[PDB]
Order: structure tokens, then sequence, then C-alpha cells
């Protein structure tokens, strides 16, 4: 019900999730459950489309998208966009309710997320600082003379936004606003683990105006997708996902535009002059925030000798002092994880640290298929590297502790893991923090505060196997745009005289 | 023998030019025969590395390079890429000789290549144009408040030059211009058709005083380089080829930054009010130049009922009147096709336009194995989009002609073929130049010229299968280097008192 | 009444309005009389403030009203914009009934500058686009190596803005609004001639919540105006008026950051290959529109021998074709001139012109105190540059027409008056028109269009005796706000290894 | 002798330097004694140009020098400030020599000019980076649909380039270069006190093959150069000096473009946690350095509480471990004051400062008509405030030091003086140094370094009485440049279908 009303069937008994084939909601193919990591039970079903639905949708978004997108004026693109955000707003409570649900997501998390993709909406306009063009002059060389270029950007056509389950919401909504404002038209494939925040999202759009045959959503799972990658109407791809899932993207693309966000961890980094009590609050939170289920959930903790103690104390006590449960309670802080296969990996890993001289200083406990209690294990530098937490993403709450003699080793152990999204770094020397600065091989670096994106007010991304390219208010226009450039030619025909 | 003495190996009867190792030049691996156009025959042999010696390279790059180079203040490697323009500048004739030698570029050609490899290191100082950084204050959302960004751009470490037969010296320059300017340290993969250039512009470079470490030449044949595209230790990869190498090279590489230059042909759009003697002579020079072997030479050209028929007699009476031979008499205007395989497609293409209805206006005989009259094939436009020529890429001096009613027909038959690198629009009318402008789907318009990249003053790439990404001073920037973003938070500390 | 419930005085018999003194509403200086061009009728009296309510309000602006501005946050500063927005918006019919009453503007036009002014506040988002800083890295000098710079931009404390009658809504609001965005707190000093629309439009923005102590709005005359200016605890004054005053301004200012817009006419050329539909239109409503009453009305029309003829004549029909009468009839193009002292002048004007060798092509006739019919007088070249109407602005609805051989002789003709604003060229010919871009000696040059600012979506200003600076979305900011450099330095302090 | 051969006349005794008036060197005015600061000795003299000849140059490089300047490329520009840069390079000692002498520069500071002139000229082409243009698309909003905005600089025309006595040399070669790049024509007004240095810099431009009619070196004396000023072919007028000069400067002009560099002093601010060496290092230097004579030059120290006698105890060690005498012995750190006159004040300053209850660290004695002992007063804070040392700049070597609680205190006493320049902070907290960097009310903060300007790498200029607008590599433009914009209007001409 609600925005979905004609939309959803409640078909047999749950209901039934179309996609929607740029132009009308529907779909011929399988029909594919979705469970909650809550209770594992199916709360819903989605339609996923049939290849010759595939092939006239990607027709229908090329052809006629493309144009629709590009040919409706910037300013009427950002007013589609206020009104998406408008009735998004009004139906909070209930675009909130589903990802507790679907996605095991803490309530006030959950409200976070939709008041989240609500300000991205309401902010396009702010990506409009990087919308101007060059003017360059060619008399700075002989070859140039009496020439001049315009370098503008232009939109790429057909952008397939491919999204994660962590942010089911919000990563529609923020791939789809940098796509359309700049004029491409848009193909969303959410994750088929919780599809149904993207179909809420994708009609509050349409309501609002957004040019019918210039979206689309596909609920294809995994491979079944590499058929909207490979195609060359597809001119572009902004995946966020996984560092493997992100490899097989581009090998089966081939030559396109990317912005790949491949996550893994974080690390943080706590000098001896650091506040330890905010470096301890931040860094816990960054390390359980739904349930370490973030691109940028910290994952290490390295800190100088002389405060090592301190700081591992707190952030203990702070993380054994949280209540696990059902999502629903305002007063539980770590609902699931999204699926009983995580929790394994998490156990499975935090043994592999033991075995491998690690001490557990917090949490270890597993609570049921999908419950766990965020984990804290403290390592010798001398055998952390070897340690699965250290050498893979364990995509859960959980976090490594290492003492380290100075900065040069905390930067060494921080720059050791295959990532390089973003660290942290809590101190007030600015020499040290500079240093750090320029050291740390990530895409972006916080100043006394743990990682945190938010709506991309400041460009983020990743270095090594973190993706390249970033997202954020403005930056996107790089992924989704290509720059045309026009010479015009004077030679001899009296603009300039000599010059 | 020249800036090579103790470099080249007089073995036996050929020079032999060895594989720089970073840090050594040498090799151990397969020697291989590098054959001149000009007459098929051998004219040196190039050593390959063993795989032992790639991975040892790759690991010096990696480990040392990236640091020699980025800890090479940028007004040293200024001066560095000054002394190889220098350096190069006074081995012109040599450096041009070996060019029209080993290339089958005409000896004019082949001193412009050499000046604008000259032109390029020396020019780099215009490269800082698009080196500044970002400071975003966090006040404009309540998220943000007493928060604040630095965004600035980092080299990205080890990035592989790929380069083609048609510009082997400028293309390895500017690759390696672009890139070292940054901080970056690069593996150079020439075309083994013509890697000599090559060789001899990094000799220049170390002479001026290249870190030593920074910097390889791996004259691998074809997917040889496929271990080094492969590689994590290279973080980007700047190709100029064919759309089919270029794609295999991103299949290939995965997840990395791409610059991707893949050529095709390019339109010219004559309209009525054009200087036709202006367009007749830059069209025919986009047709012929090299031998039709640049990545952005005119294949196919349209022109507006009225002016068609003088347009067209024109080009050809200019095309037919070409002296073609060897490339040394400053007399001969067209030189020979890298291969008699080229030369072979170029026939079988042009029987393939008559079959189809095409006539013949200029040119049509082969001369050799590798030499062809430069070619312009009149069609009617309801059969030219079934014309090889059309559909593809020939690398060679050949062209189609077609007549149209309007704009929008040219237009509708430019944007038909696969590619869009630039296309070239001679007119006077501004109404009429700005509809072409937006909708020709190309990297770049060339407006009253013929398209011409020279040192990349004005930014060019494709668009469609014609590439990805930009060259070009300033903008090539954004293919070798990755945004570093610094969020210092303030909350609660005093320096803002509530904004 | 209205939002001036509380404020305005009904003392005696007519609407008595008081000046902001940064805090309430108030004055105990001699009260002035305002009164109407559309009857010589008093409709209201504004009370001026005394010298120590002068210094006491400067005094409260310097020392609170900076930093109530700039500490709201730019979040908060634009929400209220958006309030005012509304607020002006919903009281629209009144905001306009004051400016036709007060101003004398014909009713569409008077509508048109409240929803300008409405519109700009709204769009306040877009002045963001210049809001970023720089960073400066600085190893491309040995002097700095191991330095860094970040430039980022301030705003200036207390910005005087004193205002035109010709605009007395949209320019306070505009001068406000790019003022205010930055952090800055506002003196507003409207023409003594019709402050009124002023008033409403501060009572608006108090309404929304704009820092009580940061904005101030002084109803004083002339000359009195100047003890602002002179003040040391101005840093900045934003001047829209006529040359004469702008000069003497900037001599009582001395030293301080300018932005002067001091108008002057604006010519405008037809080629022989203009649209003369398009031409003749967008030239007539530039001579006559308010009246002729705006810094770039079009005073000078030049046209190519081939179109002179036609183009008069159809301007000359258009411009003799048009109701003058009472601004209040949607059917009046033409309401009256602000003074019966401006009529004297375009009268006087007009004879000088016909004395020396000028035919009147329409109007000529005055009709009234402040009524005049709109007119176009033809003027021989050889004669033209020593009458009244060319050497001088006269600001009122009367151009010159002046046929012309060629391009250069026009531009010539065109540079030739001592002002440089805006000029327009109407022709089709890319070549003609990149030279008379490049020679006509202007701020800003419309192509195929009248001159039109509108609410600034791109800037303009003068060159020669039409000013300094330019206002405009984005670029005002230059004028308001001031470049701090940060330098800082880590020589010998390990963050680069020499480099 | 030497580039000045056939320039300077030997009549009578002393060279005589001639006005450079925009084509030839000459002048029929008052010649004019040009003393030396080291023995208050004749060293040469200067003809001034008589009224008709002032005239006649502004004539000349309006109605040519203008063209001359703007119709030679770029690329030319450039060569010929490169060659400048030679010819001064290739004559260092002599150009040093003269600095020297007529200066009374010391002579490692008389080599730095040089050396800063010449790499000034030398890296114009950084000056490249705030070069380009805008592009405004006009799709975001209704009113500007199917328009379209292009912004570009274009040279204002004629700059006048207003010099001081403490960087005869580099000032001139700066505002020339800066000037000249853009395309504009400059005349050059040195200060009658030593304009020697800029005749030798002028002539070798015009060896170089600056445009002969482009350039005017005018020996006007103080109030002579009004008429300069105030002539309206005069355009923008670049000023380093008083800030009681600048103003009277802006009187006289009126209503132009102005870049005002008018000093006064710099304060210094070192906070508990300061590497207190390098801060008494950097202060005493910023102390005395020329003798005080630097815009940047430091003027008051503060200190907090726990680190206020060891930092004053090393700079006052410092002080007084200085030698004074003749600039020539490369010994002698502190050469003699510009003139009796300075000397005297710096002297009735100190008393000053003792008689409200200052104490003397270091130095206080007078050593000749010319020459001092660079001074160091300590300061009660209670009482420094209304000393003339610290409520105005007293141009010499002489600095108050003031204990101060903590860094709100420093920060208030800092921003108490009338200027703000630049500022300097030592110490290592971000948080202490960000509040530092918002609250000090100067165009520039130099952390952990003392302020200086040098080649203008970064921009520098001032707030409050220190002046507006800035100086430096790329900054420079803003003052010497206009923005030109161009609005294209496709309205209806379908380019755009409804967008
Ligand atoms: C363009 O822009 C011009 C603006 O219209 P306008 O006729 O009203 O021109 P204007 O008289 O030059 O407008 C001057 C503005 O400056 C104020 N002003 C006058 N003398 C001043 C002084 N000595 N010091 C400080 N401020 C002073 C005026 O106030 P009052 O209205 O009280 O004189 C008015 O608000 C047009 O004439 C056209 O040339
Ligand atoms: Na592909
Ligand atoms: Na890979
Ligand atoms: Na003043
Ligand atoms: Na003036």
């Amino acid at each position: 019900a609600g925005l979905l009303e004609g939309v959803i069937k409640e078909k047999g008994g749950v209901p039934v999730y179309p996609s929607y084939l740029a132009g009308e909601w529907g779909g011929s193919g399988q029909e594919i459950e979705v469970k909650s990591p809550i209770d594992l039970a199916t709360i819903a079903k989605v339609i996923s489309p049939s290849r010759e639905e595939v092939e006239r949708t990607l027709d229908v978004l090329f052809k006629r998208g493309r144009w629709s997108a590009r040919d409706m004026p910037g300013t009427e693109r950002l007013a589609v966009l206020r009104k998406a955000a408008d009735i998004i707003e009004r139906n909070l409570d209930v675009f909130a309710e589903v990802l507790v649900m679907n996605a095991g997501k803490p309530k006030s998390a959950a409200v976070g997320e939709v008041k989240a993709a609500v300000d991205r909406l309401r902010l396009a306009e702010l990506d409009l600082k990087k919308i101007g063009g060059d003017y360059i002059p060619g008399d700075w060389t002989y070859d140039t003379l009496e020439t001049e270029g315009l370098v503008r950007r232009e939109p790429l056509g057909v952008v397939a936004a491919i999204t994660p389950f962590n942010y089911p919401l919000f990563d529609a909504v923020n791939k789809i606003t940098y796509s359309f404002i700049y004029g491409n038209a848009v193909v969303v494939k959410p994750s088929i683990s919780d599809p149904l925040p993207a179909a809420m999202a994708v009609k509050a759009l349409l309501d609002a105006g957004f040019p019918p045959d210039a979206i689309a959503l596909l609920n294809l799972p995994g491979k079944e997708a590499e058929k909207i990658v490979a195609d060359d109407r597809v001119a572009a791809v902004s995946f966020t996902g996984s560092t493997e899932v992100g490899e097989r993207v581009v090998k089966v693309g081939g030559v396109k535009q990317y912005v790949m966000e491949l996550g893994g961890g974080d690390p943080a980094i706590v000098l001896e002059d650091a506040d330890l009590d905010l470096a301890a609050d931040k860094i816990a939170r960054g390390i359980y925030s739904y349930a370490g289920q973030r691109c940028d959930a910290i994952k290490l903790v390295l800190a100088e000798r002389p405060v090592y103690g301190k700081l591992v104390e707190e952030v203990a006590k702070r993380l054994s002092s949280l209540r696990v449960g059902d999502p629903r309670d305002p007063t539980v802080d770590v609902g699931p994880l999204i699926s009983p296969s995580a929790v394994d990996e998490m156990m499975a890993a935090i043994e592999d640290a033991v075995e491998k001289g690690g001490r557990v200083l917090a949490g270890g406990r597993r609570l049921g298929p999908t419950y766990v209690q965020p984990t804290f294990v403290e390592a010798p530098a001398d055998r952390v590297k070897d340690m699965v937490l250290y050498k893979r993403e364990v995509f859960a709450p959980v976090a490594l502790a290492v003492e380290v003699k100075d900065l040069d080793q905390a930067i060494e152990l921080a720059n050791g893991r295959p990532y390089g999204l973003d660290a942290a770094v809590f101190g007030r020397d600015v020499v040290k923090i500079r240093r750090a600065v320029r050291l740390l091989e990530v895409g972006a670096i916080y100043i006394n505060d743990m990682p945190r994106h938010g709506i991309g007010y400041y460009p983020f991304g990743g270095r090594k196997k973190s993706g390249v390219f970033r997202e954020g208010i403005g930056y996107a226009v790089e992924a989704v745009t290509a720059y045309k450039t026009i010479v015009f030619n004077y030679k001899g025909k009296g603009v300039w005289k000599y010059e």
C-alpha cells in the first residue's frame, strides 16, 4: 500500500513487487523471495524481468530515455527531485519501517537514511558547483594562434546504477540523483536481498514527474545483471559493492566510465595527544554502526603506547555495554547481520585471530543465526598482519586493536591492509597530522572523527582495492558525464591581428 | 649510435635495442625484428624481457619508483622534462630519421612529431593549471556544521603507458610527461611494430635526470603486455590503440583508472555557407595525412546539396594531384602504410563500397605491398550505411563522400558510425553550428578546420566506441591522479560559535 | 498596512515610513516627502536618521552585526532568504502596487521586478558555485619547498548598499542577498525618490529571521549618505547609480572594495544577415522598456546599408504604435519618467540632434510634465558623434539610428560613446560575431537579443565610464568578500623527503 | 654604463637617468637628485617629464600601447619576459650593486631581490593557471532557457604601476609582469627616492622586445604622479605604498580597478607548544630584515605566559648580536634606513613606549643620521595599546613584546592594531591554530614561519588599513583584467527542444 497502491500485487499471501520497465510496472520472469534478517521470514517477492523485457527496457532507455531526461531542462529536473523529496518525507515512517524490516537496520539509523535520501534530493542544486565549462584562449602557443577552445560537460546517456544491500534506499536515490541531474537516463539494479526501498524510491520519483521512459528498476539477481553491464547502450556504471563483484563488473563491461566504491574497512589511528574520550566514543560507533555493515566501518585501531591502555579500555567498555536485539526497540543499538552466512564468517575470523595470538576484549559471543555481539580483539603488531581480520574485510561488527610505538608504525600497519577507503586520525599536532595525511593511502582521512560519508557533502572513494573515482555532491558529475571540446578556427579571418 | 651509444648492441649485423628495466638497460627474452614499411626490411631488433624481468621491473617501479618520482619535487621534475626537451631537440634529425624509416612517416610529418614531443615536454608547466585543490567549508548543511574539507590530488603510483604505432615518439613522450609531472612512475610499452623512437625518448629522459628506478620500457609483444595491465601494482593504464585491443585491456585489467583513446574515424560536414576552398583544402589533408593512419583521419564527407558538387570536385582534384612514394623526398606527400595487411583491407573495403553502389572519385589504385593512392569514394546516402568504409574504420587514406539535403541528415549520418572521436563542421551560421555542436556525439568538434590534436592544447578523447576520458594539457591529470579528501572536525571545539 | 503593520505611522494624513536602525525601526531626523511620478502627488514620507542615529547604527552593525551575520551558519542564512522569498511572494500584488505607484513602473514590469526579487532570494544556493577555496602545493619552486597554501574567502564585515530609483525593490534585495549570503552585515541606502519598496523588503527579511542587528535601512538624502560611505567600519560599497555620483562615492570612500554599476546606454548593431523581425522587436523593447530608465536601455542603433531601411522602419512602426499613459492599465506600455526634470532633458536633447542634422522617425512629442512618447531619431554618421544623445546618456526612451557601411564602422561608432556596459549584435556569421565580441569595449555582449540583466544569471558590469566589477549570481562574491591566505611551514619537519 | 649604455647621460659629474616616454628615452622637466642612505651623497639624477610629455606619453600608451601589448600573442609575451629574465640575470652583480647603494639594502638581500625579479619573469607561465574562462549553460532557470553564457577575461588597457622605495627592483618587475602578461600597456612610476633599479629593469625589458610604445617610466615626484592616476586613460592602478598615500591615490583616481598593498606591520603569536628555537629565529629575522623596512615586518610579539620568558630572551639575544654597518660587508646584517627622518621617528617612538611603561630589551641606541640598532621593547598588555609603536607603523627595525594569558588575548591584541596584512602563529595544536586562523583579521596567516611574500607564490594583501585586493602569481589577474560576458540567444531556434 501507500504510494505503491496500484503497483504491488497482493498475489496469494505476500506482497509482490514488480520491476519498472521504463514506462510500465511489470515483468514476466521468475518471482523471487525477499526475506528479513530479523526473522529469516519472507516479507515479499519481486518479479524479475525476462530477457526480452531487459532487452526492451534498455532499448527504450536508449532510444527515448536519454532524450526525455536530457530534453527536460535542468530547472525542471530540480523541481522533480524536490517534489520526490517531499513525497518521501511525508511517507517517512513507511520508508523507515521497510528499511528496518528488510535491511535489519535499527530504527534511528533507518530514519537517518530516509532523511539522508530526502536531503540529497533537496540539495541537488549544490551539484551545480561543478557545472560550468572552460574557455581556453589559443594565443599561448604559435601552433594554436587565432584558435579558441570551449570545454563543457555532456550527459553520457544511459547510466547503470548497481546497488548494495547496506543502503538500499539512499544509494538508489543518490545514484539516480547525480545521474539524472546532468541529463542521463538511469537503470537501477538493487541488491535482490532488499530491493523494496528502491521500488518505493522509484515510484516516488515517477509520481514527482521523472520522465517515465528515462528510468528502469530491474530486480535481476547477481549474474543476471551482467546483461545490463555488458550492453553497449549502457555508457556508465556506478557500482557500490564488494571488491570481487566490482572486478567482475569491469571485466564484463569492458570500456565505459566507472565509479567503483568497493569498501573494505577503515583503520583508525590514535596519537598520544588525542582527546581519548572523543576517540573512544567515535571509534566505538565506527566499529558497531549498523552492525559494522558499512563500507567505512572501523576494522583496526592503532594507538601509541602511552594511551593504548585507556583507549582500548574505553572502547571495550562502550562496546560491551551495547544492547543487541530487534531493530525496532529505540533502545536496541545493534540489530542483526544480513545473513547467517555473514555471522559464520565473523566467528571463524575471530577464532583465527585468537589462534594467532589474539585476545578478545569485548563481545565474541554469537547470539543467533543472524545475531552477534560487536567484537574487539587485541593483537600484537608482530602477528596481526597474518590474521584474517586484518588481511580481509569481515563485513560485521568486529575490529582489531594493536599497540604501536609511533606514528610511522601506525601508518605502516594502516597501509598494510589491501584496502584504502578512509582512515581516521585522532590527535592535535599539525606536523604529525600532516604526515599521516600525506602517507595514508586512502581516498579520505577524517581528522578527530569517525569516517562518515553522510550525503556526500565531501567527496569520498577508494584507493588500492577499495575502488576507483568519487561520489559526492559535485564530484559525481565526473562519472556520469563526458567532456565535449569545441575548437573554433579564425586563422587569417581578421579577428586577431597576429595574436 | 648517438644518445644510444652504450645502449644499442651491434650484435651480428643489425642494431639490437634492449628494454629498460627500471635501473639498467637489458633483457634476456626473445629478440624481435623491427621492419620498415618503406621496404619491408629488418632495420633492428629489440630484446623483450623475460617473465622474471617483467616481475622484477614492476617490483622496482612499485617499491622504489613511486617514491623516486613522488619525492622529486615538481620544480625538479619540470627541469628534468625541460632538459629532455633540449636533448631531443639537438638530436632532431636523428629522431626524425628514425620515425621516417621505422614508421614510414613523410619527412615533414616526422619532423613535426619530434617538434611536438619537444614542445610537450617544454610546456609541462601549463599542466599545472589544473593542479590546485578545493577547500569546502561545512556550514551549508546542519550535518556538517563546524566541519571542513580539503580536496587535493595525489599520484596513483605506477602508470602503464601502452602506445600505438602511428605516433611512436610523441605518444610515449606525452604519456610519460603527464604521468610523471604529477609524481607517478611509468611503464612504457610501445608498439612492437616501431619501438625504437620510444627507446630514444626514454634514454633522453634518463640522460636528463629522470629517476632511474621510476621508468621502464618493456618491448613486449601484444598479449605479453597483459601481464603488466593485469598486475595490481599498476594503478592506471593510459592506452591509445584500436577499439578491440582497448576492450581486451580493460577486461584483463579489471578495476583501475583508464584513459582509452580508441580512434575510429571522423566525419566532416560542409554547410552551404562554408568557405569551400578552405573546406576542400582542410578535408583533403584530413583524408590523407600520414596515409590516413591518424585516430582522427577524416573518413566521411557530408555536404549539403548546393555545394556538394564543387566541394567533392576540389577534394578529388587535390587528392589525385598527390605525389606518392618514399617518405624521404620532401616532395612526397604520402608514404607507405604500416603493413601489406593494412593495404589489403583498404582495397577489399573499396570494392565493397563499389559493389554497394559506390563510385571512386579519386585514387583507387594500389601501388605496392604497402603503397596505395589516397582514395575518395562517392556514395548515395540510401546505401552508405551498409558499406564497410562506413561501418568500420579502415586505417588507411580512404573516405566516403555523401550528398545530403540538410544539417539534420548530415548529423544523422555522422552519428550513424559506431565511433565518436571528433567531427568537423565548415560553415558560418551560428545557429546551425550550435545545433551541430549539441547533437554530434563526439569528444570534440572542429569548427572550420580539420580535426587536429597537436600537442593536446585542447582536450580530446572519445564517445561511443572511440573510448573514454581525455588527454590534453591539464586534463590528463584526471587519468593518472586520484583525489584525497581530508575532513577536519572542530565540532564543539570553539572555532565557530554556532556556524 | 500589511507586513508593515506596526511599522508605518499614519501620522497626520500620509503614511510615514521610518528608517530601520539595526534593531529598532525609528529615527528622529527630518521627515521627507515621497512623490509619485504618476501624478506628482505626495504618497508618503520617510524619517531620515539623525547624525547620532547614523553613528549608533554603524556602531551596532560593526560591533554586533558582523558577528550575527557571520555566526549564523550558511544553511540558516539560506533558510532566512527562502522564507523572505515566500513572504514577498504572498504579498506580491502589494509589492507590485507600490512599485507602480512609487516608481511609475507599468504593472507587468512591476510584477516582473517582484518576481525577480523572489527568484533571486530563492536561488541564493547558486551563488555557492564560487564558494570553494584553493589548495596550493608548494613544491613547484625551490623557495617554497615543504610549504603549502590554502586560499579561502571571508566576509569583509559591513557592506554599504546604495540603490538607484529604477529598481527600488530588486536592487535592494539583490545587494542584500549577495552581501548576506557570505556573512556580511548590510546598510541599505535606497534612493530617497522611492525608498518604500526597500522598507517593505527589509521588513520581510526581518520577519524571516534576518539577524536584527545585521541590517539597517537609512533614508538619507543624497550627500547625507556620504557619512556612511566615508566611514571606516564600511568595508565595501555596492553602488548602482550615475557615473557622476559613483565618482563622488569613490572619492569620499577612499580605499575599500567597490562594485560600481554606472549604466550609460547600450548600442545595438544589426548585420545584413540578421533576422530583422527579431531585431526590430528586441531593439524596440530595449529602447522603451520602463520608458528607457534602464542602465542597459538601447540608445543607439547601427545597421548595415542593406537592412538599415527595413530595420529602422519596423522599429519606428513598433515604437509609434505604443500606448502611453497610466502604468496601471495592463494596456499601457509606457508610463511616466521619474521627474519633469528628466523629460526636459530628453526634449532639449532631441532638438539638439535635429539642429545637428537629425530627423525624428517616431515619437518626439511631450505629453505632460512627466510623460513623453518614446523617440527614435535618424542621424548621419558624420554628425552623430557631436549630438548630446550620443555623447551623453539621456535617461529616457530615446535612441539614435545610424546607417553604416560595415561592421568596423558599427564597432567604431559603438565604441565612440564614453560608456561600456553592454552591446547587442544581431546576425548569424560566426566570424563577424567573434570580431564584434573581441572589439566592443563593454562588460557584456548580447548576441541576437536585447541586453537584459534579469536576476544576474550571467554576470554583467561596466567598462569605461560604465563602472567597475560585476554583479551576478556567484560573481558578486568578489565585491563583498576578501581572500584569506594560510601558509603552512613544514620545512625540515619530515612530512616530505626533499619534495 | 652596462645595458644603459646610450641611455644614461654623464652630464656634468653624476650619471643622469632620463624617463622612458613610450618610444624614446628622454624628458625636459626638472632634474632630480638621487641620494644613497649609505652616505647621504648624490649618486645620480633623474629627468622628470614635463606636463606635455606626460600627456603625450599617456596618449601613446592609450592609442598605441594597448594594441601593441594586446596584439602581441601571449606565447610571445612570455618569450619577452623570459629574455628579460636572462638579461637581468647576467647583469646580476650590477643590479645588486645598485640596490645596495641606492636602497641601502644589505648585499645578500639585494642579490635575493634580483633573483626574485628574475624568477618572477621566468615563472610568468604559472600566472596562466587563472587564465581560463567560464561556460554557463542556461537551462537552470526558465527565464534563461535556450540561452548560454561565456565569461572570459580581457586586459583593461593602460595600468599605472606606482612603486614604493623598499623593493625598487622587484615591485616594478612584478607589476609590469602581471599587467603585461594579460595584454595591458604599463606606466611605471617608481619612488623618486630610488628610481634607478626600475630604469634598469625597463631597459632590460625593451632590449628583450617589450612593445616600445606599450611601456613608460616617468620619474615624477609625489603629487606630480597624480596627473597619471586621475587620467581616464589609466584603467587601473597597482599601488604599494603607505596607507595615507594610498588613500590619496583612490581619492584622486575615482572609479577604476585598484590593488592597494598598504603594509602596516605584522603581529606574531607564540603558543605554549611552539618550537621556541624556530620561533625566536624566525621572529628576530621578521623584526630586522632590511632594517624592518618591509610591509610585513614583525612589529609585535605576543607569547603565552609559560614561554614568554624564553622566547623574548632568545629574540633579544639574537637581535643584540647583530652586526650593523655598511650594506656591502657580507658580514653586516643591518644596513641604514632610507632617511634620517625615518630614524627620528623610530627614536621618538621608543621613548614614547618607555614613557608609557615600556622597557627596552635590546637595541635602543641610534648610530648615525640613518643608522640604528634593531630594537625590542617589552610592554605590559594593559598599556601597550596607547603606545605609538602599537597604534602606528614605525617603518624601522623595532617591535613590541607583550606577555599574554591565552590565545584569545593574543588574537585580541593582534586585531587591536589598525592594520591587517599578515600575522604569524607558532604552535602545533590544530584547534588553537584553526581558531587563530579564523579570528585574525588579516590577508594572510603564516603558520610556524615568519611572514614572507617572496615572489608571490601565495597570494597576499591587506584587510583593514593594510589595503584591498591581492598580488600573487595568478591572483594579480583580477586587478588588471575585466570580465567580458557573452550571452547567446537561441530561443526558439531549434537547438534545444524545450531544455
Ligand atoms: Na563493453
Ligand atoms: Na585487476
Ligand atoms: Na576611506
Ligand atoms: Na577618475
